[PDB]
């Protein structure tokens, strides 16, 4: 009903307390994704551009357990964040990195006069 974006999950994402790892809520919207620790924790911890991100895939040394990659916005603000499964750190990672490559090309004011 209110909620209303493209991806939302619940994943762990390294990046906002004293550089650790624990499970969080996030939604990839088509304006850029949006992650806060509940499925709204009423207050976001830190959102992601939808233009101007990068993918690392696998990621670094930094976890390279279970499905953890690195992603890199236009703000060189790295995001370490692992899924649940192969199935999520694809369909997470594929559908953040697609909204941003989508934003690129999905702009509005035409001047075709």
């Amino acid at each position: 009903m209110e909620p209303k974006r493209i991806r939302e999950g619940y994943l762990v994402k390294k990046g906002s307390v004293f550089n650790t790892w624990k499970p969080m809520w996030v939604v990839l919207l088509e304006d850029g994704i949006e992650f806060y620790k509940k499925k709204s924790d009423n207050s976001p911890k830190g959102m992601i551009p939808l233009k101007g991100s990068t993918l690392t895939s696998p990621c670094q040394d930094f976890g390279k357990r279970m499905f953890v990659f690195k992603i890199t916005t236009t703000k060189q603000q790295d995001h370490f964040f692992q899924a649940a499964f192969l199935e999520e750190r694809d369909a997470w990672v594929r559908d953040i990195n697609k909204a941003i490559k989508c934003i690129e090309g999905l702009e509005h004011h035409h001047h075709h006069h």
